[PDB]
């Protein structure tokens, strides 16, 4: 017999990338339901009972170990932050990504304008160069797409005065992305508000953007040094560590935990 | 001379616990920001040179460890929820707390909304009892005092099944606190959610309030075994700590790392 969309929706909902099981070899619906709940139940079982760690936690501790071990100075800015922050960064009424609260605040799309707001204040009381970094949520609408989540994870680290070269951008991009065993590639971008990216490209997934400063917007936001930055999505990271086939798997989420379905 | 309230109020921003400073001794508003400002700037130096941690990073990754090494499960669940979910918890059009986003969605005024949604789901999955629980960011609009911020960090954690006696809950504040080393006592106090709680109180100072269930509201979510929880703020945690004047202190913010001033 035949598997309709649904059935074959709710198979791939208990599917996982380790399992090697055909949904349409003939074997009906309610012995491939009943096989893979079976391995997600005892996958989770030994969750509770070994790690207990959820995937986006540890991530962000690790990541987190990693930059405050070579000298950043970890950064937890606002989430809901000025709408005026939207137009003064270049956003001009990707605007209409923004979910806005209230009348004067949004949900903040991206850490760059907090972290500017960093490093300016904190060239007045450290010495050269200013290194930090955030790790937290960050907010926009999207089309549903299998890349794309509405609320998701950004790290962002930068870093401000001497030091602030292409070749030492890409080299802390190497270092970070080897500790997380994460093949790469970098290729020329550009986005309306940074200008020139340098994306770091893992196959056709688009892991992070990077700038190498200074830009016009500098002026703007007080900023008068070199500086360099990068943007990088924890979920997407996750996606290839785990190679789920949907970023969805990887999000903030009552439907799933560490990739196994919660609806069991 | 004397001080304006401009004046009293930049020194107060510049001034931490740990100083002896008197801001009317005669000694000029110069000389007292001078010295004030150089503090500062060691001060800050010296996190850069030699710890680089951020004191909310730091107190959540430390209550993690506690709560997985005592079999708690580590939940990261949405902060932008359904709108519906505040009316479901009993929220009466404290409703006028809500920060709201488009039509449909807020952002979590509390985490328990969706750790009700993870007992009910794992439940079953996982064996008795079912132990959970959740840090990050929760939002109420609030009036403008030393002990609120709009946009604070809750920690969450709860338990359902056997063991969800009033004294086993006492038992893990017990146990958590003093691992914190924070002294406390219990009262009983009410709210319009939950009905009875035992606020756990430092002083005049809520840090908690625990809940032993089961309450009413439990069939509107789908639980239906007993349960007991606990939400504590971790700036408020960081307030008693560090002996904060003002919460803001503690707080996600542009404004103070760590408890010093940014504005340097
Ligand atoms: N909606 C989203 N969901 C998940 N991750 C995202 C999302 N938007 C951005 N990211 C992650 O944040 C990083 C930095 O943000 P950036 O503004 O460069 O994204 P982007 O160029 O708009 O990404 P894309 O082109 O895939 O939409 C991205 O490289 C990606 O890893
Ligand atoms: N606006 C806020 N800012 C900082 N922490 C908060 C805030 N609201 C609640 N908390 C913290 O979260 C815990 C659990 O939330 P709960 O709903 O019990 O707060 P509450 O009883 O409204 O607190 P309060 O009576 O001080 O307003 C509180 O005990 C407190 O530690
Ligand atoms: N003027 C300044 C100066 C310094 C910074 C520090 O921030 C950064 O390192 N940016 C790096 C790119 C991140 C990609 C981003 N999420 C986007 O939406 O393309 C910001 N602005
Ligand atoms: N029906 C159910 C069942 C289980 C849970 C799990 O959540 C909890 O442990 N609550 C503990 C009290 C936290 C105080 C709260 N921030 C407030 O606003 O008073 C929730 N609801
Ligand atoms: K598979
Ligand atoms: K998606
Ligand atoms: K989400
Ligand atoms: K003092
Ligand atoms: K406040
Ligand atoms: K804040
Ligand atoms: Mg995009
Ligand atoms: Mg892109
Ligand atoms: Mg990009
Ligand atoms: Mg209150
Ligand atoms: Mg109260
Ligand atoms: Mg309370």
């Amino acid at each position: 017999p035949a598997l309709t969309k649904s059935q074959t929706d709710r198979l791939e909902v208990l599917l996982n990338p380790k399992d090697e099981i055909s949904l349409n070899s003939g074997k009906p619906f309610r012995e491939l339901e009943s096989e893979l709940l079976s391995r997600r139940k005892k996958d989770l079982q030994q969750i509770y009972a070994e790690e207990r760690e959820n995937y986006l936690g540890k991530l962000e501790r690790e990541i987190t170990r990693f930059f405050v071990d070579r000298g950043f100075l970890e950064i937890k800015s606002p989430i809901l932050i000025p709408l005026e922050y939207i137009e003064r960064m270049g956003i001009d009424n990707l605007s209409k990504q923004i979910f806005r609260v209230d009348k004067n605040f949004c949900l903040r799309p991206m850490l760059a304008p907090n972290l500017a707001n960093y490093l300016r204040k904190l060239d007045r009381a450290l010495p050269d160069p200013i290194k930090i970094f955030e790790i937290g949520p960050c907010y926009r609408k999207e089309s549903d797409g299998k890349e794309h989540l509405e609320e998701f994870t950004m790290l962002n680290f930068c870093q401000m005065g001497s030091g602030c070269t292409r070749e030492n951008l890409e080299s802390i991009i190497t270092d970070f992305l080897n500790h997380l065993g994460i093949d790469f590639k970098i290729v020329g971008d550009s986005c309306m508000v940074f200008g020139d990216t340098l994306d770091v490209m893992h196959g056709d997934l688009e892991l992070s953007s990077a700038v190498v400063g200074p830009i016009p917007l500098d002026r703007e936001w007080g900023i008068d040094k070199p500086w360099i930055g990068a943007g990088f999505g924890l979920e997407r990271l996750l996606k290839v560590k785990h190679d789920f086939k949907n970023i969805k798997r990887a999000a903030r989420s009552g439907s799933y935990y560490n990739g196994i379905s919660t609806n069991l």
